[PDB]
């Protein structure tokens, strides 16, 4: 029984990539998009990639978690990044262990070094979509239609 639902998708979740930089290729946020998706659709996993210019005075680090307190960070991940200073933040929620937040953390580094800034949130999900396995549920959903 490892298939897959059919239709009854999660119609929310806009957007999962938000940048103040301008820097990012609008195609290649929509890759860093189906990257996190994957993650989204088989670990349950939200993961939330925003590009700032800087971190003012609240700290990479600081910032993500105080995002993350406000976002009521079950299944989420706040991933904040500034190019500008090459300097970053990673922390996810309840639903996240230390291990998977710092192999998230080793994952966007690598092309940080690189100030390839767009891999590394793609890197970042890439390191949890991996995961993904034939561990399916019984889980069926179906809108069974009113008739008489």
């Amino acid at each position: 029984t490892e298939t897959y639902v059919l239709a009854e998708s999660p119609e929310f979740y806009q957007d999962n990539v938000t940048d103040y930089t301008g820097q990012i290729s609008s195609s290649d946020i929509t890759n860093i998009q189906a990257a996190i998706d994957d993650v989204k659709a088989s670990e349950q996993k939200v993961i939330f990639v925003v590009f700032l210019s800087s971190f003012d005075g609240v700290d990479p680090e600081t910032w993500t978690q105080q995002a993350l307190q406000a976002n009521g960070g079950g299944n989420v991940l706040i991933y904040a990044l500034a190019p500008e200073e090459r300097q970053y933040g990673i922390q996810g929620g309840t639903q996240w262990t230390d291990a998977e937040l710092d192999a998230a953390n080793n994952a966007a580094f690598q092309a940080l070094s690189q100030e390839d800034w767009a891999g590394s949130a793609l890197a970042l999900a890439e390191s949890v979509g991996s995961s993904s396995s034939s561990s399916s549920g019984s889980s069926s959903l179906e809108h069974h239609h009113h008739h008489h």
